[PDB]
């Protein structure tokens, strides 16, 4: 990789939520392994992100590597419209026996923005067919479920600029922020404002969707797993469905295989991806209930009307299944628990630095938010000097590490955010 | 795959737009190699599909699987922000460079329905940029861009079913379907699309359309006249000209890009399907300087979209590989070669009862018929027969590997025309 390389990225590559007039730099990176990336300098960077919270096992698994290549020898990809194979079968065979015994019906797709859209359509078709008219949904403030248009709609419209797209964008319902912390105790207070919602709307809405536990690109908040104790009971009152994207949380990165399991809940629809393939390539799944998968097809359409180019991809199910292989062997409860403590541990003297406003930490999610907006192109440049790769968003500086990184590794990790909150020298 | 395997996929897994209370016979692939697929009991099938249109280049295919195993021994997947890597550079370099000269400047992502999502989002952010009133979308109808919600608003709203959706998806503008063939211009065909166009060129955010073939809403092959009178069009009212060439991409009508049956650059070009050579999946959304500064230069300070996935090593590293095999020139005669076999071959279908029309472009063949298709009995007439055909509503069609051999595709062919003889398989 050559610096020509680098010109006609900046200038012709878009990147994730990036200007393309005032760009920052960009690391080019040449290979991965274990718990590093590796630069085309050489230079060898301890990875705190898991590429976002994706690659659990880390980078070039050998189990991940066997099974994806095996996969291409008998066929990388065939079409899944009266076709079917046992990567997808052996998928959906665990993905059902690990998730809550209604979850039993399987729709596989390609990314976790689809999986959404996938649920929400689920949700407004099972309606349509008991001919009722429920075309809203209340999610919660400070939510993130994806890019697509339908995601859009259920995403904070603040945090996501819903003024761009005003007037397009359907106006669904928003809910306050849970406010009660996973670290602290219940306050029955929060639920005023969605309990307001509910009743006001109890007719018109086709479901609840919210991330269990963690709301991710809204602002790594953990909040009280009463939360999801409520809102299942109030879904179950009312006749109306629970969609839990996991597709953050989901494989063990709180702490449990599940998030919902932290309030011993099952949702209607269930969506996952991430780290569901060890994070080797985009899959995705929307798990729902036979009742909700049953009633869709008697409806007019006679199919759940979705259907992408790609689904069911027999590498990336082939991958998936080696992904869930690893975490069948129970390892991850043990990695995650300890990581867990060392970043309490190790995070904790941050709260008396200057520049940060909290610590928190639930299972491999580590964050400390911070009064100011960080200078992305400078704390960047500081966190790769040091050997680490954490891309720090806003005024969140947070770590997700792979479920394998060494106590040695981590360390690294926590005493480069120490170091960089210790100033105001990355700040603004 | 044992007997109780098949039970679990047929009450367990969703398949795509099919029934979980009534679903159909699948059918249990194993394996799969150069044009043939492999069951589980060891018969092999001519695919005369190509994995929905994508596997341009056939199965198991040695440039492919080596490009892809030696990604995976680099690293299969590394993430995009703040970071880039070689198979992403060497596939942009690529695909700026073989695709019109204004399209310069790469989005990748996902899939299809996804890249025509970003497209949509482009031109409303481009124009929300440049402070202008401009939401609505003017496509055609017959038309197809995927199934996530921004898609299905321009997707054909009876094809599409709006009706389901009917106040969730915003309404946007539909011009009637291309009458003139692929054949001789009509003047009149235009008065529709110019009814629109004039009534509300001030609120158009762009034009939306599938060059020269709408695929899933038909498998219709219009003139490519339409496109020389829409970019125009679209240059006179500042309108911004999106073309889907997710389905005719990449060799399937012709031509490298379909766009080039009328010499016409879009402002803004969705890639997918045959972009990885059918192998895995990735799209990719092109569009122009002025589209992507611009963007950049409002409110939001960037274009607002960022999988997690996006630019996955991997993929692109497929996708290298396929445009490689590409870059050899031969699939124009490939292309070529089986559109003249499929006009051979099909030209009997228009002896028979059931038929209503025998179309082909490039390595397109579609035999429509009078009826609705039974798809299951079809199918398993067609796997009877040794080959892999899937029909769908009125159609009975044909997209190959270009890599088929002449007594491979004289297969694909024979089926079809002993298929459509005979009433067995309608209604
Ligand atoms: C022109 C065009 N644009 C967008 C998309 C969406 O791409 P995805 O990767 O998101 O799917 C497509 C996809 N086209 C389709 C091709 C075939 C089928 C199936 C039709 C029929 N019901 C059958 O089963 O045989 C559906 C969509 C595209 O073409
Ligand atoms: C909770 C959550 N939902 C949805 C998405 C969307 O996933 P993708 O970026 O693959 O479309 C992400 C990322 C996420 O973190
Ligand atoms: N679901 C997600 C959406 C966006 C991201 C990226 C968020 C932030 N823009 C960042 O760059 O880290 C991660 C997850
Ligand atoms: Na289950
Ligand atoms: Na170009």
């Amino acid at each position: 990789m050559t610096t020509d390389d680098l010109a006609f990225d900046q200038r012709h590559i878009l990147h994730p939520y990036t200007s393309m007039t005032s760009p920052l730099p960009v690391y080019p990176v040449v290979s991965a392994e274990g718990c590093e990336l590796i630069l085309s300098d050489g230079r060898r960077l301890v990875d705190g992100m898991s590429s976002w919270w994706a690659a659990i096992h880390g980078y070039n698994h050998p189990q991940l590597n066997a099974a994806m290549k095996s996969q291409i020898d008998a066929m990388s990809h065939v079409m899944f419209g009266g076709i079917t194979h046992a990567p997808a079968i052996e998928l959906c065979r665990k993905l059902v026996a690990m998730t809550p015994q209604p979850l039993e019906c399987v729709f596989l797709a390609d990314s976790g923005s689809v999986a959404v859209e996938v649920a929400m359509k689920m949700a407004l078709q099972y309606w349509q067919a008991k001919g009722e008219a429920r075309q809203r949904f209340l999610t919660f403030r400070n939510g993130y479920h994806g890019d697509t248009f339908g995601a859009m709609s259920v995403c904070d419209p603040d945090n996501s600029m819903h003024s761009l797209w005003k007037g397009y964008l359907p106006e669904n319902l928003f809910a306050p922020a849970p406010q009660s912390r996973m670290d602290g105790e219940w306050d029955e207070r929060d639920m005023v404002g969605f309990a307001r919602l509910m009743a006001a709307h109890r007719h018109e809405i086709a479901a609840v969707i919210i991330e269990p536990i963690v709301q991710g690109a809204g602002g790594m908040r953990m909040y009280h797993p009463e939360w999801l104790k409520r809102i299942r009971k109030i879904c179950d009152r009312e006749g109306i469905l629970l969609i839990a994207d996991e597709i953050a949380t989901g494989f063990g990165r709180t702490g449990k295989l599940f998030a919902c399991e932290h309030a011993e809940i099952a949702p209607d629809i269930l969506c996952l991806g991430k780290a569901l393939t060890g994070g080797t390539m985009t899959l995705s799944a929307t798990l729902t209930t036979r009742e909700v998968a049953e009633t869709i097809s008697n409806g007019e359409a006679g199919c759940f009307m979705h259907g992408p180019t790609f689904m069911g991809n027999p590498l990336a199910c082939a991958a998936a299944n080696a992904s869930l292989a690893i975490l069948e062997s129970g390892d991850w409860q043990q990695q995650v628990a300890d990581i867990e403590v060392q970043l309490r541990e190790q995070l904790a003297p941050a709260r008396d630095a200057e520049m940060v406003a909290d610590v928190r930490v639930l299972g491999a999610i580590g964050v400390v938010e911070t009064t100011h907006p960080v200078n992305m192109a400078a704390l960047q440049k500081f966190f790769v000097e040091q050997g680490v790769w954490i891309r720090p968003f806003g005024k969140l500086i947070y770590l997700m590490p792979p479920y394998i990184i060494l106590p040695q590794q981590l360390q690294r990790l926590t005493a480069a955010v120490n170091r960089a909150v210790q100033d105001e020298t990355f700040f603004c």
